[PDB]
């Protein structure tokens, strides 16, 4: 289970340099250098990195300083091989930002906040990447009264919009993708779940320019079943990216390695971006646990990639035992794949054995076997069967 | 406190007529007639009446009996004035729906599933109902393995656009609402939230006949905050109809009355209808519990529009308070209303007040004002000022 | 992976027995006579079959029915082999039972409650069951004033102690185990959870005599750690009894198969029970989906016992592992058993080096090496190592 | 609604001087001086504060910089009849304690752990802290095999057994009260809720020195009913103290204001403290959300202190109306009060009107009448009635 560059895993240069800073406690480990992370990362088989603005140039850095933060990078990228896939933009850790950035009730913060993702955006390009993705975790409110939240969509809208002005104008090959998350900063965040994400991406000017990344942990908040998010999101031609990690619950955003958390989910999940034909990056947004001195660091973003690997694994034996072949015809999930009333509407409704004649009763009899088809793929997963 | 027909309240057959049954006990009350329910509910005060085609005709009525139970029904609506704005179809009690209707892996059920649903259309329409609902409470699944979710979808979309096709070529004037669940009684539903609702209606042939009808409780059961989803509805022009009740967070659907649950949720819920001036039925899917007699069924009734007027009051009250729009303009919500960049995209990048010399200090340096706000809205809902 | 009765796995009658009647839906499945899941619960291999007294004697039943059905119960068990090693009451499903049956606002309710449960009890014993568990499942609220909980917990303390007297003074080797559920089907459910019910035996008259019988999906159900809430049950020495099942999250009682659900919560939970030496029933309190014929509902409880085995295997190569042992030192789990103070409260008063000459620097950099540890767990768990 | 030093209201002083760094965000307030939290507290008429060592001592002071410390801080409390009536340890910010304090895996750091608590006892009792709170908030793991459950229990039953040793030596008039916290910021911590915390204190050598400090959101993160909770710890006797905030559901720890998150839990928890006596300090551990200036902060903890006097009188209104009186004996509340069978275990199994001529059916007819109830504690929180 060696991972490959072929394998496109990535990871942001905020997840392996997260210092432990939790809401409770002081970090516990010091901050990484850009290009150590990238040489490391290239080291055990990463595809790429990924960045916020601010992992890589500090706040407030002037255009001298910001011109030689990326310098540095870009030779750590050439000597490495490395891609940047992807990148974003920092709209949550700086004090202007605490009451959002694109939906800030305050009208300059806004017109900053678009400011400060359009120079990014440049660098982005500039750098290689593809997707330029937005959480918007400080998009949001703790109270009723704070937000007017449909004005705080007309400005999201109105954001958006102005970006998908600016990157048709320049020429850039670049899309969007939303990562939603349902709280945490804020009490309740705006577009929560994927489900929201997507909606919202239909009433923008050019929705074809706009995708989603959503993260496993996050629909997990809500109690959602990730995979059939992901399903939604591959059905309708959105899943532009993907984080990838582990989450026990309705909690608070643990960032677990992927594989931990719930695994059976995370099997689901692999399986589907495997039989779907996913090509884009799997990117990890985790963060090694503060109990890990950096050996621990290493080990964790280690194991995100086997887990995947093993996963794949046994989901591809899965699909190809002819067992769950016949498992799956016994269930009929072939039949589930059959127009419902390809014959039309007014055939349908002239079909006498389809309402008339139906023997519900004989139907109702009829067990589906979901749980042999279930226990087979339990076999699969822990290696029971081959 | 006195609840008209001018609010708009009305109920479900299956509300008031719950038996009691629950998952680990047996019925508790006898049931209703469905002609005594719409008596009664007449003298409370209600609007008008919704049905399953289930709740009104047995299910494998004849036509002739079919035909009866009608008769008699509209006779109880022509002597009260009783309106019957919505209507739905049961496709989740009978076992030949354990798997679904519009996505049963079976395709005869699903075929079945569409004839039962139209059969009741027309019905729906003749007595009146603007609205018809879907619920798909069966469509999902317990195991991974169980359902291809992107084929599941596709069915969705198919049973969905044959009965935008019959509609359209009958001339009916009827609109469909989806109305979303996260769970019960499958373990994941598809289309779990309003959100994903949302955006699965973009992809339908003629996406103007379809809006969602969200329910309280079941937004809730993801643990989301029903006010900010009804705003992102109301923004999409998708709020066709709604269900109100109260839910105690992340468990079973409780289906209390309305008010119970979250009470401050409830308060910022009735606040943005009535602000929005949002003109369908306040429409009850409630379950009187039961421990109640039929006193207590009537009384957890009048309860639902009780509670709705009294929030109704204070929520107006907070909102003509003086006080309270000085808070408002504190918080800086009607700048909210402003938008970003009128000025434009190249005025915006040749704004240096907006990036260059943005005083990114003296911005993070103001507070919100946003308890204070709070303070006035919970004196308000208290009525600790008037 | 072949299950023996040497591995003490039980099966309630309720379980393989469930009809299917859920919250929204008709039963999908005939009932089976308990004579006939005695024969083919043997034939899977299991150990025994627990029952309540309404799932063997049909309620309202005279003595002369109650005897005739006992002896064919009898007869099956004494042909079979099987045992009977936990009772139960249903004090849950009759109407009378609707607000509880030791804590129901109604005294005479409560007596009828201790009389239906003493008379069970004598069954039991008669039968040869060691425990008898008790599961208030209405014993609770869905509004506040409903019930006051200092009386509702002096009527529970009440009827256990009444339950101990009868015990005792009929000389019979039976303890009591209380079974803890958060909520489903009241609002609100008394002793909510492991914690809360170990707490309330301590100030039972006999404490020695009751136990907990803890149930993997309550406990998951209010999003807790069950592993850790067996390890609470097992250091206070109450682990008398458990409830094996699957549960995906916080929402309604899923009662799935066990092994489904959180995978990983079940490794760590058989890794505890075979280590601690628990050598009570591993009891399934699971139900066949109602999506299954009968041919499903054995496949999913020979599912049931496969599971167990499986990670009973991996579990065991996880700790006989060197290089897991070997991990298990690197992240101090040994100096976890040592004595803290063994020196005594003088000794750590008058030791500089534990707060004087302490390097809370040098402490603070070692790496609690816990990631290492949780990839090689995962690998044992999914058969990547032996 | 004026708060006056009789309500007895507290707060910590890391609650109004949280400068608002989350897991996502730097500070957005400047750090408060103990000296001066005192002062304004008091002009709002709170009766006392509380502290944590490292918030009146910065880590890693002298003694004499310690003294220092301790001498304006005690001039600011002589100067304001403020009162210190409960003090805690500062037992998770720290790096070192990454792994917990009593329960760490390293010997040495559980050692260090018992001399930095042992200090601050000194200084509380000193002070006047009839209370010493326990929060062990980094007792936990993130993964199964981090932590032996068993052992980590034993540890920290020797620690708290050693502290019981210390202060009876001492003969210090102080009495130790455990707050339990599901998770955050481990992933799940030890003694998750009100009742574990009750089962683990019986385990104790001395028990009469150890009770509860329950906080409204930390059981509230489970999905529990804290009113409930609360009753247990006052039916055994453990309401040592409580924590009194807000919070909306199972979602990180939000620490609002007190009458935010759950209102109608606030309401009926107020009710039990009043109609109950409890006479110990009505403490806000809360934290002044980061959107706020110093304005906001002062604003959102006067507003705990009058939504806690607002809920009082309508409590008291709800008990003291006589509709109130009549709706309680409806719903045989003061039937519950009753002894189950105060004639004895004899008495009861020899009354044949307690199960032979037991009329289930007429019993089973019997309404609760709850909902009646329940809405006139409605009305009374609204207003809607005096
Ligand atoms: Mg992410
Ligand atoms: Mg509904
Ligand atoms: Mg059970
Ligand atoms: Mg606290
Ligand atoms: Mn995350
Ligand atoms: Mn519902
Ligand atoms: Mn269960
Ligand atoms: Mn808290």
């Amino acid at each position: 289970y060696q991972p490959t560059p072929e394998d496109r895993f990535t990871f942001g240069l905020w997840t392996v340099g997260w210092q432990g800073r939790d809401p409770f406690g002081d970090a516990t480990r010091r901050a990484l250098d850009p290009v150590e992370s990238v040489r490391r990362l290239a080291e055990l088989g990463a595809h790429g990195v990924t960045f916020h603005d601010d992992d890589l140039i500090p706040f407030g850095s002037s255009d001298s300083e910001r011109e030689e933060h990326v310098k540095r990078f870009r030779q750590a990228l050439d000597d490495t091989g490395m891609k940047v896939p992807m990148a974003t933009t920092n709209l949550f850790t700086h004090p202007v930002f605490k009451d959002g950035g694109f939906t800030a009730n305050d009208r300059d913060v806004r017109r900053y906040a678009l400011r400060k993702t359009i120079r990014n955006i440049d660098l982005a390009v500039e750098l290689g990447a593809e997707t330029y993705v937005a959480w918007g975790g400080r998009e949001g409110a703790e109270s009723g009264g704070a937000k007017d939240v449909r004005d705080a969509l007309d400005r999201m809208k109105e954001a958006f919009d102005l970006l998908g002005e600016y990157v048709t104008s320049q020429g850039y090959d670049i899309r969007f993708a939303i990562e939603p998350k349902p709280n945490e900063p804020r009490g309740d965040i705006l577009l929560p779940t994927v489900g929201h994400a997507l909606a919202f991406i239909e009433r923008l000017e050019r929705p074809e320019l706009y995708g989603v990344n959503p993260e496993v942990g996050h629909e997990q908040m809500a109690g959602l079943n990730f995979p059939h998010g992901i399903a939604q999101a591959l059905w309708a031609g959105k899943l532009f990216h993907i984080d990838l990690n582990g989450q026990n619950g309705i909690k608070y955003d643990q960032d677990l390695r992927f594989g931990a958390g719930d695994l059976r989910a995370a099997f689901w999940l692999v399986d589907l971006l495997e039989s779907a034909g996913y090509s884009g990056p799997r990117h990890f947004d985790f963060k090694p646990p503060r109990t890990e001195d950096f050996d621990g660091v290493w080990a964790s973003a280690a194991g995100c990639m086997r887990n995947y690997l093993i996963l794949k694994e046994r989901a591809a034996a899965f699909r190809a035992d002819p067992e769950v072949q016949e498992a799956l015809r016994a269930s009929r999930l072939d039949e589930l794949a059959r127009p419902t009333a390809a014959d039309g509407l007014q055939a349908l409704l002239d079909d006498r054995s389809a309402f008339e004649e139906f023997d519900v009763d004989a139907a109702a009899a009829r067990g589906m076997a979901f749980e042999r088809l279930d226990q087979l793929a339990m076999d699969h997963l822990l290696g029971a069967r081959g």
